[PDB]
């Protein structure tokens, strides 16, 4: 029921152009629902999402920047986004062609349905 | 001579809207040139930059994403941008209100002068 609500949200992200896949990860935990395309190791993305959350939140605590919102990793052949929404981490893998500004605005509008 | 050229690059970053400061960090872990304000702990930013590079490079190769370009941490009261330009990491601390789109675009334009 709750996992089926997570799935229909990861499907809504598919309309956004540039997205290969996405995943709902528990805070400092494992993957709850996935859409990643298969050439992606899910346990690798999960370990990356918890390592960034731990890195970003500790440094945000000492730099007086407040609470962690989201992280972006731009590589030459793809991008890695990690959104902290409520109790979850939303990892998203994109193309290199994707424009970060439109991409970030499109994800933030669709991920508001994950606030409850 | 070279620290003069480095400092002049960081000063041109001040023209972009929302930039608090920036620093040139060697991938080894030492700050070469810095325009960061007094409230920022520079030893922390250098440790943050080298670890994020370590994680973003280790993940990009295992996920076949190519070479690491830049990493962005969006927080409640600020942003942390880390750009990999050649042998060096360019840390940038900005305001939360700064638009990520026009800031990422102007930054890459001003940081092209770092390739020689
Ligand atoms: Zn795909
Ligand atoms: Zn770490
Ligand atoms: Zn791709
Ligand atoms: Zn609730
Ligand atoms: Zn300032
Ligand atoms: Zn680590
Ligand atoms: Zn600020
Ligand atoms: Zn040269």
């Amino acid at each position: 029921p709750m996992i089926e609500f997570f799935q229909e949200i990861l499907i809504s992200l598919k309309k956004i152009k540039g997205i290969h896949g996405s995943a709902i990860i528990e805070r400092y935990g494992g993957i709850i629902s996935s859409t990643l395309p298969g050439w992606v190791n899910q346990e690798l993305i999960a370990a990356l999402a918890t390592h960034i959350l731990k890195i970003s939140e500790k440094s945000a605590s000492e730099l007086n920047l407040g609470t962690f919102l989201d992280a972006i990793i731009e590589n030459e052949r793809g991008k890695l986004l990690f959104y902290a929404i409520g109790d979850k981490i939303v990892s998203v893998i994109t193309t290199h062609d994707a424009k970060l500004g439109i991409l970030d605005m499109k994800l933030r509008a669709a991920l508001e349905k994950l606030k409850f």
